[PDB]
């Protein structure tokens, strides 16, 4: 626990690098440890650290999307972070799980992301509480003529249709706590099929258009033609600009049970196994993931963070803060990469009238087969 002269961190982008410079300048004034910052996109940090780490010219702490947690660990790049309860206090419990593999905490969440339900108050006056209300608004507002839709979401994309397909008991890979069994898939369970048949019914009834893509849906919502729209927080400022006080945002509704859980995507800091100063590297991660820091972060970037004690002053983003506390992390294991395309294909097929059970069965067999190939 004897201080180094410098700690190096890899930051994702010029915007964030400017933000963390300010933050780390203060870290230096407090500890007297200089901090070198290096701008390296998160889509390139694993591959780079894979090379630079062994050469001794790697970072102490680096930044990745949580989907990579398993790979970073299996490769011997990401080191376990031992934390106290007081250190964990304040963090989103689920974001932490998203960064927990092989029963080890491997990162601290900085940014979180989920969808939520936007609504145009000129068409839907009250925030829908149940999926039945959402459907009911669909039945009322959807009209061939006006090119108006009661509800929308990119149902061909598994990322967006997940909460509509999977409730509490359902799963992608069977969970044994915070770990996943890769040989036990739940994509074609009685209940997912049943929900998939419901999805098919919405297409049949004209609620979801087969021709539109997520980008088209964004455009239609902005034209004031869409009552309700499940999507991410990415275009929030342009919806505010367009709708002002007529922009409603609420968490996803209940679906016959607990509130629906969308996927949770987390990005945060990992500790290099090749750090020669793990103790202080951690001291730095903790400083940069503090209430004080991430609060300044949310204010200045308009993104939801990995802390439940950080609060956006934007009431629309406050809804996403809540949503982020009731969400399911995208499985953080290498094998998950094999699920996206087949389920996507399944979804496309359902949209086109294919028997949903067959579609989910096909996807399941294909995922099983593909995992056996790329993950012997």
């Amino acid at each position: 626990k004897d201080k180094p002269n410098q700690l190096t961190m890899w930051v994702d982008g010029d915007k964030q690098m400017a933000f963390y410079k300010k933050i780390t300048d203060q870290y230096t004034k407090k500890t007297g440890i200089k901090v070198k910052l290096v701008n390296i996109g998160q889509n390139d940090q694993l591959e780079n650290i894979s090379l630079d780490a062994p050469a001794g010219k790697g970072p102490d702490i680096f930044f990745l999307a949580h989907d990579n947690t398993g790979s970073a660990y299996l490769q011997g790049l990401a080191a376990e972070i031992k934390l106290s309860k007081d250190e964990l206090k304040g963090f989103n419990k689920q974001a932490l799980k998203a960064m927990n593999y092989d029963n080890k905490q491997l990162a601290l969440p900085a940014i979180v992301e989920t969808t939520a339900l936007f609504y145009n108050k000129k068409l839907v006056k009250n925030a829908p509480q149940t999926l039945e209300e959402v459907e009911a608004n669909a039945a009322k507002l959807t009209d061939s003529k006006k090119k108006q839709y009661g509800m929308l979401f990119d149902a061909k994309n598994f990322y967006f249709n997940y909460p509509f397909l999977f409730g509490n008991d359902d799963y992608i890979f069977k969970k044994n706590g915070s770990e996943y069994d890769i040989h036990q898939l739940g994509l074609n369970s009685k209940h997912v099929v049943k929900n998939a048949e419901r999805l098919q019914k919405w297409y049949d009834k004209g609620y979801l258009p087969k021709a539109a893509t997520h980008d088209v849906m964004i455009g239609l919502f902005k034209e004031g033609k869409v009552g309700q729209f499940v999507t991410g927080p990415w275009n929030i400022n342009e919806y505010q600009e367009t709708f002002g006080k007529d922009l409603g945002v609420t968490t996803l509704p209940t679906d016959g049970g607990k509130p629906m859980k969308p996927f949770l995507g987390v990005r945060g800091w990992y500790l290099s196994e090749y750090s020669k100063h793990k103790y202080w590297a951690k001291d730095l991660m903790l400083y940069i993931t503090s209430k004080d820091t991430l609060q300044k972060y949310t204010d200045e970037m308009s993104e939801i963070t990995g802390r439940v004690d950080v609060k956006s002053s934007n009431p629309n983003l406050k809804v996403f803060e809540k949503q982020a506390r009731h969400a399911e992390p995208m499985p953080n294991i290498p094998e998950m990469r094999q699920v996206w395309e087949p389920m996507g294909n399944a979804s496309i097929f359902i949209s086109n009238g294919k028997n949903p059970k067959q579609a989910l069965d096909e996807a399941t067999n294909d995922i099983t087969q593909n995992i056996k190939i790329l993950h012997p």
